[PDB]
C-alpha cells in the first residue's frame, strides 16, 4: 500500500499557534466589548474557519462574523502570525519523509497568505511541494474543500496520500476526500475528539507520527 502524498494541516499540527491566534481573537472580540478571562479558553479557534468558530461560539451572523475575522486580520497579520512556534521534531520529520520520497502538502482552513509567510519565515517552506490554504474571502475555506482543492490541483489520488490533522475537522475533511487520517494529539484535539470523528490512525507525539506514516 505505498502512497505518495502526505498532506498536513498547519496550525496544531505543524505549528505551535495558540498564542498569536487567541490574541488576535481575544483583541478581535474585544472590540465587541466581550472580554475573556483568559486566552486558553479560546484554543478551540485553533483549526477551525474563524468564520465558523465566531458564529458558533458568539451567535455572530455572517456578516457579523465577517467583521470579526477582519479586527483578527489586523492584529494577526502583523503580530498573531509570529507568536508562533514549530513543534518540536516537525522539521526532522519533514526532512526524513522527503528523504524516503514522498511528497508533501499543507491543506488548511487558514489562509494560504499567511500559512506562505509563516512557513517560509520558520524556514520550512521548501520541504512542501503547495501550500494550500482559504482564500481570504472565505469561499475557499472548509478542509473538506481545501483538501480537495489542493488533491485536485497536485492531480493526488485518494489511494496516494493520507491526511494528518489534530482536530476532527481534519479526519471529517479526510474521510470526504476518501483519505486515510492520523490524528495526532500533541495539538489541539483530543483522543476521544479524535476518536470519535472517526480518526483512521491516532498518535501522541511527532515521533510516533513518524513511525505510523511509515508503516501505513
Ligand atoms: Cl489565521
Ligand atoms: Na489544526
Amino acid at each position: 500500500s505505498l502512497y505518495n502524498y502526505v498532506l498536513f494541516d498547519l496550525d496544531g499540527t505543524l505549528t505551535d499557534s495558540a498564542e498569536g491566534i487567541t490574541k488576535s481573537v481575544k483583541y478581535s472580540l474585544n472590540k465587541f466589548d466581550i472580554q475573556v478571562e483568559d486566552l486558553s479558553s479560546l484554543n478551540k479557534f485553533v483549526g477551525p474557519p474563524l468564520k465558523t468558530s465566531f458564529m458558533e461560539y458568539y451567535n455572530f451572523d455572517e456578516e457579523t462574523a465577517t467583521v470579526a475575522i477582519d479586527y483578527y486580520r489586523d492584529y494577526f497579520k502583523a503580530k498573531g502570525m509570529f507568536e508562533n512556534k514549530v513543534y518540536d521534531g516537525i522539521e526532522a520529520l519533514l526532512s526524513s519523509l522527503k528523504d524516503y520520497g514522498f511528497h508533501l502538502v499543507v491543506a488548511t482552513s487558514k489562509p494560504t497568505v499567511f500559512s506562505k509567510q509563516i512557513l517560509e519565515h520558520f524556514k520550512l517552506a521548501f520541504y512542501f511541494d503547495a501550500i494550500v490554504g482559504s482564500s481570504l474571502d472565505g469561499k475557499l475555506s472548509t478542509k473538506e474543500d481545501v483538501i480537495r482543492y489542493a488533491m485536485e490541483s497536485l492531480n493526488i489520488k485518494s489511494d496516494d496520500a493520507i491526511m494528518i490533522g489534530d482536530r476532527e475537522y481534519d479526519v471529517i475533511g479526510a474521510l470526504k476526500n476518501n483519505l486515510p487520517s492520523i490524528g495526532v494529539t500533541y495539538g489541539f484535539g483530543s483522543y476521544e475528539e479524535l476518536k470519535n470523528a472517526g480518526a483512521n490512525y491516532i498518535v501522541n507525539s511527532v515521533d510516533e507520527l513518524h513511525k505510523k506514516i511509515l508503516e501505513l
